[PDB]
């Protein structure tokens, strides 16, 4: 027998599991539409070059790469943001701004799971914190659409500019991104050893509010005015109970320059539900002649499902279909087919019993596939221009009155 | 600057191109729902073993394979059917039958395009030709939903059992599948040379009707009764002008045992639009203790788009959004945000102008993103509990009357 299990660290999605995934994705799609984002996509396969950032990122360290037969260094994408930037840079001057683009790519890694799907939402060409406001609200919106509340989850919000200022007011301005990557890992003894290759860092990470950080850098330091505006806008949109300040949040990615944020469950049981931030320099580093402000987030398909399961928000939903058409016997098949065509022509989902079987087993089959209605096509009714209809969740009906 | 082009033989889908793809996929999905098929998925990455069929298939010859860091022979899937069978075999006795499963996987190759998406539709556990009838009708349905008619396209239909009988009545019963693979290629001189490593084959390929093939094997040879039933059922479903007999159609895949079929444009300008057939032995060869009848097709995303472009059936459709909310200035942002929340709460798609800009440039922006309506939020109206609304495809309105 063949190996029936999927390849290492990858998931199968038979119909039952696929209905769950599709329930999650319907939300990602519907939230994007609500928020005016436009869908895009790009090859899962990208040049390895794309991801050579040299900051010790976990995401790049764990890159699922290989060499083609032609000798080209390639990778299954570990994230989407670099692909987005390539696309943006490819368009350059022709792309109208601002742009709001989303996608739900499968992303990969090698080392546990080797794949996941990740909802990506990004705003391009918006300088102001309104971009981050909308992104954080979109993530809250999706979580709320899935049945969660602000009692279940929150979004922690910070700015890297603060640490930047503390890095700046202290000793280069060359390695702010590596430091973030290390500080993101916060085993204190281990983290400090990595930073050797500091006290103001730990202190400012532990500062508990905007007022306390305003004391450290001024009531108008770049980062203070943005956060107050951010919290003020989220407040005004009505999702104020969903967001809060947390100075320990920097994220693991090199390219964030400004506001960063992270979704979490309020019980402390799970990893981040989603993660994002402003990355105003990425496209400059890809060789863009003009700086392109950007901001966005990734929202994985696994952590959220665990949370939804824990909260009893992922009930199995069975397959449904409107009609199951049942030939009384094989002589009625042509006529049953004509009825099938009408039902489908009217926008109904409909099966016809494909195999040879007895009526009562056809009815049982109808029940098992979650049919709302069974339509029996029998000789005596057919000559009266009728079928027998029966609701499952039988009285004779004219063919025209079925739809 | 970074390489802005995608990796060799792969396609980018910026919003414009993605709208086209999504138009095609909406059809694939909606047809599957109409026909009662259930969605499933599986990893793009599969064990190379899965595809070792040793029949000289083009699809396996051109397999995008590699070795992992752990030394495991793997491949980006060249087709989906083997993945389906793995899943089916994994379930075995627990899977209720019949089952109707669909998916729209990206599939890959190495050699031109290295990737395409392919709608897959398969019926499992149905012995009779009704399976093939429904599959062929589903493909016609999708094409018709895309604007095509039976004047534009058809489906050629055959059975491999005929050639099987001619192979059987002639000299082993071990290499029927390799012969199909060669005969599928029909450069006559080249094809005959391959078959050396025959006249009844060419003759029967050139037979022009069911009556002529019935003369060669009997009015009830397995293949004759099935085809008459097939054409009779498709006729009864009302798609008789879409289908026809063609004895030269065998398809390139080793595993087809019965009825095979192929979609084509009636002008002779394009390759096959879709391709499928019955494959009643595949799961036996994977080690299933019980024979599992199966039938299905693949329907690519490229040929169909070319055809639709040629027929002027793929007009660009611009982005749309219901509302664009416009702060009169920054002081109105909080209030504009509250309005944004209401609109979205009511199921509308809505943007808010994120950047600082003048009203008339906001209105222009609204027009460019395809907004149905612009909602101006200005101080004088706001204190009257109102905004200014203006249709694009402005009169004052109470906040409650916007939805
Ligand atoms: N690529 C980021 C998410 C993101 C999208 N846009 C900005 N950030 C991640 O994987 O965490
Ligand atoms: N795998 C086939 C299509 C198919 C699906 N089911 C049966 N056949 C192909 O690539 O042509
Ligand atoms: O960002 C972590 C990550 C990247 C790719 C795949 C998986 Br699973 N996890
Ligand atoms: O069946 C031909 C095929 C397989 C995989 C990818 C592409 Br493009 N074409």
């Amino acid at each position: 027998m063949v190996e029936t299990e999927p390849v290492q660290g990858c998931r199968d999605f038979p119909p039952e599991a696929m209905r769950c995934r599709r329930h999650l994705f319907d939300v990602f799609h519907a939230t994007a539409k609500t928020f005016g984002f436009e869908e895009y996509d790009a090859p899962v396969l990208e040049s390895e070059e794309l991801y050579i950032r040299k900051a010790g990122e976990e995401i790049t360290e764990q890159m699922f790469n290989f060499i083609t037969k032609g000798g080209h260094r390639v990778a299954l994408r570990p994230e989407m943001t670099p692909s987005l930037a390539r696309l943006l840079l490819g368009k350059g001057r022709s792309l109208l701004l601002p742009a709001k683009w989303y996608s739900i790519p499968q992303c990969w890694r090698y080392e546990r799971r080797r794949e996941h799907y990740q909802w990506n939402m990004d705003i391009v060409g918006v300088k102001s914190v309104s971009a981050e406001v909308e992104l954080v609200c979109a993530a809250c919106w999706a979580m709320r659409s899935l049945g969660l509340s602000s009692k279940d989850v929150g979004i922690k919000v910070n700015s890297r500019k603060v640490l930047q200022t503390v890095v700046e007011q202290a000793g280069t301005s060359d390695k702010f991104a590596p430091v973030c990557v290390i500080v993101d890992k916060m085993p204190r003894e281990e983290v400090e050893a990595q930073l050797a290759v500091v006290d103001a860092i730990t202190t400012t990470l532990s500062l508990k509010s905007i007022d306390e950080i305003a004391q450290r850098v001024g009531e108008e330091h770049e980062a203070v005015k943005e956060l107050r505006q951010f919290f003020e806008q989220v407040e005004a949109y009505g999702y104020g109970d969903w967001v809060l300040f947390d100075a320990s949040v920097v994220r693991g990615l090199a390219y964030y320059t400004g506001i960063v944020f992270e979704g979490f469950d309020r019980e402390g049981k799970f990893r981040a539900l989603c993660g994002g931030g402003r990355y105003d320099n990425l496209l400059t580093t890809y060789g863009s002649p003009t700086p392109i402000p950007c901001a966005g987030f990734g929202f994985g398909d696994c952590v959220i499902v665990e949370l939804l399961q824990e909260k009893r928000l992922l009930p199995d939903i069975p397959h449904v279909v409107d009609d199951v058409v049942i030939p009384f016997d094989e002589s009625m098949r042509p006529h049953a087919l004509a009825v099938l065509r009408r039902l489908r022509d009217a926008g109904r989902s409909a099966d016809i019993i494909l195999d040879k079987k007895k009526v009562v087993q056809a009815f049982n089959y109808a029940d098992r596939v979650g049919a709302v209605r069974a339509v029996l096509v029998a000789p005596e009714e057919w000559e009266r221009g009728e079928v027998q209809v029966k609701m499952l969740r039988g009285f004779a009906v004219p063919l025209d009155r079925l739809v």
